[PDB]
């Protein structure tokens, strides 16, 4: 009960997105569902309604922004990931800062044994997080 | 493990905010650390170097942000709240939007027994989110 999960907007770039979260993650991608095989209007425009990926007990849901709305991208907040060994918090720094841009190089702090931010390439803000090794 | 996690930032108001959120939402706020106790500027700044919310196997994570850095606020993003009943999507909804604004308010969709979207007076974008009694 009572689930809390992030809902992201991209321009335009969700299916590309998701498919590298779900790569690098693991879950299991329960849905990726285009506006054309929707309910919807706009035209030549068959972008992500909506997408979910599951991992373990987790989920990232995401949508490509309807063109009617103005675009920002994603600015308050970032996806932390408390992973469990040094090895997965560098493999996933990795993974998803690969061609976006690194606020905070990945390494130890008084609070975890490896921690980073970063965006991606498709412009979302990523804590990798090791506390314990 | 894997623990995916969103992290809010907010200007100055992280205290008020999760007080609210604990009230509402329930749980377990762990963490509620200022920056006047903290292990490391600014001082006319003793606001909330971070915070953690924890409600069942999920959790919230917060903190105001440094004051160099500059502000745009919390925007490509929306917390989604998913739960069991119509009642406790128009309680969840109801609370938490008081002061806010709204984007849906909060009705039947297709895909959702009850649902909304709004904005509280602390600049978080939520969904509330049904699907049955």
């Amino acid at each position: 009960s009572l689930q809390i999960v992030p809902y992201l907007i991209f321009n335009g770039n969700c299916r590309e997105a998701f498919s590298c979260y779900h790569q690098h993650l693991g879950g299991t991608l329960e849905a990726m569902l285009p506006f054309g095989d929707s309910p919807e209007p706009a035209d030549w425009k068959d972008k992500i309604m909506h997408a979910r990926l599951v991992v373990g007990s987790f989920a990232l849901m995401a949508s490509d922004n309807h063109p009617a709305y103005p675009y920002e991208g994603i600015k308050g907040c970032s996806i932390s990931l408390n992973v469990d060994s040094k090895a997965e918090a560098e493999r996933l720094f990795n993974a998803l800062a690969e061609g976006g841009s690194v606020q905070m190089p990945l390494g130890p702090t008084f609070w975890a044994a490896s921690f980073g931010m970063f965006t991606d390439r498709f412009g979302v803000a990523w804590m990798v997080n090791c506390e314990q090794d």
